[PDB]
């Protein structure tokens, strides 16, 4: 993983978000978090095969606070739809 993806990774706040992993300016992945902490910590630590993937492939991390986890959501599932990353199924 790039160094500043993980430095990134590790001044994540822990707060409500939506996080996007990127390829010369296109998504690869997207997700959400009830804590963008908690979970971007879990790409460290791969537990599958997937996870690894993403943050060996990203050459970018972004990540969008929002105000709440209905935000979380929706916001998610717009971007999912609207940029059908790689990595999303
Ligand atoms: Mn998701
Ligand atoms: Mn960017
Ligand atoms: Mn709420």
């Amino acid at each position: 993983m790039k160094e500043k993806i993980r430095k990134k990774i590790l001044l994540a706040p822990e707060e409500p978000g939506v996080y996007i992993f990127k390829n010369k300016g296109v998504p690869i992945f997207i997700g959400k978090a009830k804590r963008l902490s908690n979970r971007l910590r879990s790409y460290l630590n791969p537990q599958t095969e997937k996870v690894f993937r993403i943050g060996e492939e990203a050459d970018e991390l972004e990540t969008i606070v929002v105000m709440n986890e209905r935000e979380a959501f929706i916001l998610e599932a717009n971007l999912i739809k609207k940029y059908r990353p790689k990595y999303n199924v």
